[PDB]
């Protein structure tokens, strides 16, 4: 490690490893100093992370191979190379470091296969095992890290994380049966419903699917409940519901508060948690609004406020419903074809400028009113490409004859002062151009549009369902972060929490071995026997020839 | 040949299930910021639910309702005392001047047409596309 | 019997032909070593 391990990759592996923001980063990084400084134990561990960082491919799989945790060895290596193979700006390097990458990860995953198959219990027993001083954590966290979304997305670890968000109930039932069972508190009527493959009643509460149901249920009766409250009665005095919103909010800001502490780095960078933070924030504001009526219209505007944020509640109600089976995959798509949207946006928009520079040129010399140009720049095209063409102003109804020269009078448009009363706008350039924007935008703009997203879908479909499944996992370990809990005892529980705060890995070598001996069965079925045959049977003439001129040479 | 289009219908209906649902919580958030405008009570759950589910329904199919605030400004007809059946109202003015601010109201109706006339529905049409190309093959079978 | 005759389909007859013509060459030389067996 000192002194064969050299300097060209140890300064810049080093360099990159003071600040990586990856946990493996520093431990690699740890052990590299103490083995330079140095002048269970796990040092086969620290000879394949040797093997692997000068991009020894073969050294490295076989030293792999040697050691005993190939699995999470694999997994690991993998990882690491996947972060550390971008640092360095070589074409050449970064090439090599990918296709090592790949490599082992696709390695792992086909190894994995055959251990699933012979016992699934070993399996799932190996998957969660602390590692010993090689950056411990289970393989699936080592995984969800790692992206590497093809090993996660492989159906046999789907299944056990359906398993785990099941728990304790037995898969044997229909699903709408299960859904109507959650709502029966008895589950001995239930006898057809397989509740397992008063104690059992009791441990039907605790499957976090059932949580999750309960959670739903609750947010959206809390959702019809604010609105209810916001908007059907408001008064100067608050009043009981608005007492009991402010305690259920809270509830939510709470429960949010400990999810952020639980995981503080990540919470900045995720983005859900942003809006509902913002939403939280706005309404802050309203209850400072309606605390002291210092004007008589004073409530009114936070009021508002209070509804803006109402929105952004409403689609948080969409972010956590995302994983429903066969539901949840059509949301993720949208992420990715955003950018149609926003592309879309710029091209419209350039062409709604242009046209409502042209609406005004019929207009008189000097608006000299900001609210009323820009009030109809904008709106009118923005009402052109939905509906109702704004154009008949001035061509489909003529002159209407009502125009506030005055700049005192607010009323919507006006007419260039005719000359002579005669109406000067020319209509041979005006109208046309009214229906080349029509055409440019409501029929080609427009079906513009459904023809892009066509190619966005079939082209990115297959690849969706995979990343709805990763998805899928995220909520389960949420919902197996925080157990199982009712929102109305979850606070109170949160807030006790808080006054309160081996033969595996032999089946595992065993099946490695039998994965070993069906790659070599794979390579050595080319089936080129016939050229060894060959070789024998030249072999066997020559033999026969010799013996034939030694034959000759006795007779002689 | 005219058989074998209705049966695809029946399994494309999961798109017209998912799309509903989504364009529904998009229409019950903008009903909510409509009656945001609206006097501080309406005590009256007829003209409420008429309002919030119908309005937002045609401002997806067609003729926007937004025009109420922006597109017609204020037209000075409400009916502020219950007993008379008339529909939609206008926030009390203040000293005679309407009170609803359009510089935040407008642009949600800009927001909302955009999200559901222009993305959900050309949304549907994508999704409907792959529906068909991709399972097309084996409905001739059934 | 047509699926038999897929299955034979394979055309390795190459394979025994081979192998017949290495038992004539062993077949040949156990005859030439009987040859000089008999000289001798
Ligand atoms: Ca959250």
């Amino acid at each position: 490690f000192s002194t064969h391990f050299s300097t060209l990759v140890y300064r810049n592996l080093q360099i990159a490893k003071n600040s990586y923001n990856d946990a493996l980063l520093t431990f690699v990084w740890k052990l590299v100093a103490n083995f330079r400084r140095s002048f269970t134990r796990h040092p086969l561990q620290a000879l394949f992370i040797w093997a692997i960082l000068q991009n020894k491919k073969e050294l490295s799989k076989v030293i792999w191979e040697q050691t005993k945790g190939c699995t999470l060895a694999a997994l690991g290596a993998s990882k690491l190379l996947k972060t550390l193979a971008k640092v360095k700006n070589d074409i050449n390097a970064a090439g090599e470091s990918e296709e090592l990458a790949n490599e082992y990860e696709t390695r792992a995953v086909e190894l994995f296969t055959e251990c699933y198959s012979n016992d699934e219990d070993l399996a799932e027993q190996l998957l969660v095992y602390s590692c010993e001083a090689w950056g411990g954590s289970n393989c699936l966290e080592l995984a969800v890290e790692a992206t590497d979304q093809h090993f996660i997305a492989q159906p046999g670890v789907q299944n056990f994380l359906s398993k785990q968000w099941y728990g304790e109930i037995s898969r044997d039932t229909k699903n709408w049966k299960i859904i109507l069972c959650l709502f029966i508190i008895p589950l001995v009527g239930c006898g057809l419903v397989s509740f397992r493959k008063l104690w059992y009643y009791v441990a039907f509460f605790t499957s976090p699917f059932v949580v999750f149901s309960w959670n739903v249920v609750f947010y959206i009766a809390f959702l019809l409940l604010f609105a209810y409250v916001l908007l059907m009665d408001f008064h100067s005095v608050p009043h009981t519901p608005e007492l009991i919103l402010y305690a259920l909010v809270f509830v939510l800001f709470c429960d949010e508060v400990r999810q952020w502490y639980m995981n503080g780095v990540n919470y900045f960078t995720d983005l859900w948690n942003v809006m509902d933070t913002l939403g939280l924030f706005y309404f802050i504001a309203g209850i400072v609004f309606r605390l002291h009526s210092s004007n008589k219209s004073s409530l009114y505007s936070g009021r508002v406020i209070f509804c803006l944020d109402y929105i952004i509640f409403t689609l948080r109600l969409i972010h956590i419903f995302t994983v429903s089976r066969n539901l949840g995959p059509k949301i993720i798509m949208l992420q990715r074809m955003l950018i149609d949207v926003f592309f879309f946006l710029f091209l419209f928009a350039v062409w709604m400028v242009a046209f409502g520079v042209a609406r005004q040129g019929i207009l008189r010399q000097n608006e000299q009113r900001w609210r009323w140009i820009f009030r109809s720049v904008i709106y009118e095209p923005y009402l052109a490409m939905f509906g109702q063409v704004p154009s008949d102003v001035d061509s489909t109804t003529y002159d209407f004859s009502h125009c506030t020269f005055s700049g005192n009078e607010s009323k919507p448009l006006c007419v260039e002062l005719d000359e002579h009363n005669l109406p000067r706008f020319p209509e041979w350039i005006t109208i046309p151009l009214v229906c080349i924007y029509m055409l440019s935008t409501n029929i080609l703009l427009v079906n513009l549009l459904v023809a892009m997203f066509g190619y966005t879908v079939g082209i990115v479909q297959e690849n969706n369902d995979q990343v709805w499944k990763f998805q899928r996992y995220f909520l389960v370990q949420e919902y197996c972060n925080r157990l199982n809990i009712p929102f109305p005892f979850v606070v109170f529980a949160y807030f006790y929490m808080v006054v309160k705060k081996n033969e595996t890995l032999a089946w595992e070598g065993v099946m490695k071995e039998n994965y070993l001996v069906k790659i070599n069965t794979k390579a050595n079925d080319n089936s080129e026997e016939m050229r060894h045959r060959f070789r024998q049977l030249d072999s066997k003439l020559n033999d026969l020839k010799s013996l034939l001129k030694e034959i000759a040479n006795n007779i002689k």
